[PDB]
């Protein structure tokens, strides 16, 4: 698996649709998030694609290598904390990320598992409160999606 | 990956959740799907897990060794033809199949996926058309839901 596609929906009006494309040793993310208030959101790939319970099933931020919450520059951070998407003023958040810790395949594979918008921004571990270390402070999960495989 | 979840949802009333397990050398599929007409309804695991235009982009059944539709009995078949499942006068199917060519992990597995509910039940590749020999004449995709990792 190369490509991957997540649609992400809540019980809001945030929605959106990522892309994901393995290129080399990174994975590229792209697509867009509309109905968010502009601002910074945490953008985080979450342990289990299960969402029996809304976006609550989704387990924590996809960590196989048990570090702490950390921004994607980081070395100590989740494999799954992709950091932060901005909603311009209209809502809509414009998403370019290029990541060398996720995978479509292996280990850190994230086939299965569920991307999620937070509502405020991710604090990127550097909150000052062992929340921080643990989610960054991003709060509740707006839309979230399982992440499943694209032609 | 030992269990996978699908939450299916469509346009419609048909809604239903499948647990995946691996117990021991095969998957057992559980669950239980509401809102459907009496009778029997296709039931697959189609290639792509692309829910950007609803079921449709979920592209056909999943078949990595390039058969013909079959019945989950049958040697020849997909591997994401999972056969019927039978809605009762309440509209109320009960899943429990046990398949030997699906799987939670490597080549034939299934995890980032799309289990699709169809509107008819499906021919098992027996209807005499060519349609039959791709989809059993199952007709339209009435609920579908991408295929992930469980806790
Ligand atoms: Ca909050
Ligand atoms: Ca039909
Ligand atoms: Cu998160
Ligand atoms: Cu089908
Ligand atoms: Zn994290
Ligand atoms: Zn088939």
């Amino acid at each position: 698996a190369t490509k991957a596609v997540c649609v992400l929906k809540g019980d809001g009006p945030v929605q959106g649709t990522i892309h994901f494309e393995a290129k080399g040793d990174t994975v590229v993310v792209t697509g867009s998030i509309t109905g968010l208030t502009e601002g910074d959101h945490g953008f985080h790939v979450h342990q289990f694609g299960d969402n029996t319970q809304g976006c609550t099933s989704a387990g924590p931020h996809f960590n196989p290598l048990s570090k702490k919450h950390g921004g994607p520059k980081d070395e100590e951070r989740h494999v799954g904390d992709l950091g932060n998407v901005t909603a311009d003023k209209n809502g809509v958040a414009i998403v370019d990320i290029v990541d060398p810790l996720i995978s479509l395949s292996g280990e850190y594979s994230i086939i299965g598992r569920t991307m999620v918008v937070h509502e405020k921004p991710d604090d990127l571990g550097r909150g000052g409160n062992e929340e921080s270390t643990k989610t960054g402070n991003a709060g509740s999960r707006l839309a979230c999606g399982v992440i499943g495989i694209a032609k």
